[PDB]
């Protein structure tokens, strides 16, 4: 089993609740199964190509049946690393997101991500009632640490971040998905500490069924 | 009357529909009040910092009372390019956003771009019972261009691009807002030109009022 740990924050675990509570997770997870593959795909230090005019560029010489030569240097750098991130992402059997919650959403590499991998022909397909995902066999496992206390109730109407990041990987074939809160440490600060181990117990317990 | 003409596409109004409407819209205003100001802040093409290690380094300075020299040169473009973004959105009196719908939301950099603006005791400050926005007086408009049909019903659900946009929007006190949608272009390429056509006179009326 190969397993992807997907992290988008620019903290370490020793700073970071969502970090503390995915290393618990994914260290559980290891000693579980010693003997799968685990990559660390972190975020903020991987290069993550924004779709912009270039990437439209060489799409268009591609579609136009031309070949790798006809890209300019830096739509070459682009697309190289675009194809990287996507051919990782397909490989894998199982994920692992690890985001904050940022103004009612994720980071925005999260977003630039989700669009590398989120591609006609290789991770979804066209259909007679509307597109349908190609990946069979996957699971993931998001887990957001978030000021306020989303989960459920109201408020779970401005998650966007765990909305649309289920959605789209529900939309590429994912639809075994499961959720890890670490809510509600910036509405109750006295309780952040037992916020966090309680979420970390969770997270031990479900590296066991995962 | 200062107005922002915050554009997310890789296309000019030569290849892309929310452009095409964007621009319809801009010049109809224009016309109508000869005096104001417009300015164009083409995010591909506009420096929006990402929030990331050197910014939470830099706040972290800013909260123990340091000064600007005591960041490093690359903190200090990073919080130069952020407090520019934010000062230009503040000063502002209305903001049209232009988005396509990728991957049922928008271009990262928007979440980039509200990420700089959405800043605590600048656009909006907490209180006892909840954050409130600080900006009074403004009035927003999105136009969004979507492959399919999203506007109604059931699928409104997953049009997040809109949905958060007007979330954060109402968050820092921009309760007044306006949404266009181009829409189903791709699910009736017949009707292409005619979708365009119905939004872009729904634009130049629309410009006479806002
Ligand atoms: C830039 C920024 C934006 C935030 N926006 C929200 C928000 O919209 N809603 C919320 O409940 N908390 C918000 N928070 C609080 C964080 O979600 C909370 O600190 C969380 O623990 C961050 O995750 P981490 O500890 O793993 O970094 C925000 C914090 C920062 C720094
Ligand atoms: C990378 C990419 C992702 C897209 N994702 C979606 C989507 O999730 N849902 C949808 O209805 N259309 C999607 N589309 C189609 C566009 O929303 C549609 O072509 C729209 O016109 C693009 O806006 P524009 O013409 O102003 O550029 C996508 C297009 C691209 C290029
Ligand atoms: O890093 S901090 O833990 O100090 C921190 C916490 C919350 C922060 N913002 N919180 C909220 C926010 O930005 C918006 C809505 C909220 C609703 C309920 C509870 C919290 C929030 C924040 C913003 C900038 C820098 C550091 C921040
Ligand atoms: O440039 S195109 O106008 O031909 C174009 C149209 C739709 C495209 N659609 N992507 C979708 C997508 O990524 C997800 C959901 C969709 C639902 C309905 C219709 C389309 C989509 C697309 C994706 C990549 C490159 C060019 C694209
Ligand atoms: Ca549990
Ligand atoms: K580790
Ligand atoms: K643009």
């Amino acid at each position: 089993t190969k397993v992807l740990f997907i992290t988008a924050n620019p903290n370490s675990a020793e700073g970071s609740f969502g970090m503390a509570v995915g290393e618990a997770f994914i260290e559980a997870y290891k000693n579980e199964h010693p003997q799968d593959e685990v990559v660390t795909i972190d975020l903020f230090n991987t290069t993550v190509p924004a779709i912009d005019a270039d990437v439209f560029a060489a799409w268009g010489k591609f579609a136009a049946g031309e070949g790798f030569e006809a890209l300019t240097e830096v739509q070459q750098q682009k697309v190289a690393a675009m194809n990287t991130n996507l051919e990782t992402f397909m490989n894998a059997d199982r994920y692992v997101f690890v985001t904050p919650m940022w103004n009612f959403s994720y980071p925005p590499v999260v977003k630039a991500y989700l669009d590398n991998v989120a591609i006609a022909g290789k991770t979804f397909k066209y259909t007679e009632n509307g597109p349908v995902g190609l990946l069979e066999g996957k699971k993931a496992l998001h887990i957001q640490a978030t000021g306020g206390v989303y989960s459920e109730g109201a408020y779970a109407a401005v998650d966007f971040g765990r909305n649309h990041l289920k959605t789209v990987l529900g939309f590429v074939g994912v639809n075994d998905t499961e959720y890890i809160a670490v809510e509600g440490m910036n509405a109750n600060p006295e309780k952040a500490q037992e916020i966090k181990e309680a979420a970390i117990a969770n997270a031990r317990e479900l590296a066991k069924r995962f």
